[PDB]
RNA sequence: UAAGUUAUUAAGGGCGCACGGUGGAUGCCUUGGCACUAGAAGCCGAUGAAGGACGUUACUAACGACGAUAUGCUUUGGG
């Protein structure tokens, strides 16, 4: 859905990535494979929203 | 302790030979080039061009690829 697609990307996958990058810099964030996995999730959400228009 | 005569020494050097260094010629190689044949095909840009700067990865100087959807995203067919 138009709104659900936006809500999931804005509050989730964005603030979630903020914590990962923040946690890593402090030196207490393992599981590095979770950043790239979330980075590309936003790319797919913005691909559907742009073509659906 | 007479008259006469002729040798060794090699501080160093010369010639020959043996065995080592320095140096990168020669032989054998090719990821790179040069001269051509035939068939395409001979422009891009204000709907922002040709070339550039700065950025993008789990840590990333710099080469290639990408542009805040950043070392990639979707879909349609090959494997």
């Amino acid at each position: 859905l138009t709104t659900s697609e936006i809500e999931e990307q804005i509050k989730s996958s964005k603030e979630e990535l903020f914590n990962l990058r923040f946690q890593l810099a402090t030196g207490q964030l393992e599981e590095t494979a979770r950043i790239r996995t979330v980075r590309k999730t936003i790319a797919r959400l913005k691909t559907v929203a742009r073509e659906r228009e």
